[PDB]
């Protein structure tokens, strides 16, 4: 009753916290990171450019948070998820840090609800039923937890994607 599977533009999506896939420049770039860019408007560009300065790239399985600009949220969780190598480069491990470290920004920063992408599934190639299994694997022991965030949301911009979290959700 906490976890949702949404098939559609996560930049529609009105909820506390949107969880953007980028790149470590967090420059923005291509896919979804394109698309919350440009719906979040050049506040969001302004923003990482200030986190930048601060703490140089985002490296893999690491998350910052900012505004969202002109996005239906409250804020914006940058992180990075790994490039898909094989799976004997800790790629497991580090998709599972992305998920956990987002969530964490979201709970210390007292938000109710998040949505995000299906990490690494893009450009990076991580094969679909085992990024998806982590993902719903980690947030589901996350919540179990913790009382924040109270909702979650998995927007999947693929079918592909979509059919496979609902049936994890539902193989539980």
């Amino acid at each position: 009753t906490r976890i949702h599977v949404v098939q559609g533009d996560i930049t529609k999506l009105a909820v506390d916290v949107i969880v953007n896939a980028a790149n470590p420049s967090l420059m923005g770039g291509g896919g979804v990171d394109g698309a919350i860019h440009r719906a979040a408007g050049p506040a969001l560009l302004d923003a990482c450019l200030k986190v930048r300065q601060q703490q140089g790239d985002c490296p893999t399985g690491h998350a910052v948070i900012t505004l969202a600009g002109d996005l239906p949220a409250k804020a914006v969780v940058h992180t990075v998820g790994p490039v898909w190598r094989g799976g004997e480069q800790n790629e497991d491990q580090l998709l599972q840090d992305a998920y956990l470290n987002s969530l964490r920004l979201v709970a210390a920063n007292s938000y109710t609800s998040v949505a995000f992408p299906a990490i690494s599934t893009g450009v990076y190639g991580y094969p679909r039923a085992a990024a998806a299994e982590i993902a719903v694997k980690t947030v589901s022991e996350f919540i179990t937890r913790h009382a924040l965030p109270e909702q979650v949301y998995f927007v999947c911009y693929d079918e592909e994607n979509a059919h496979l979290y609902e049936r994890l959700l539902t193989q539980q």
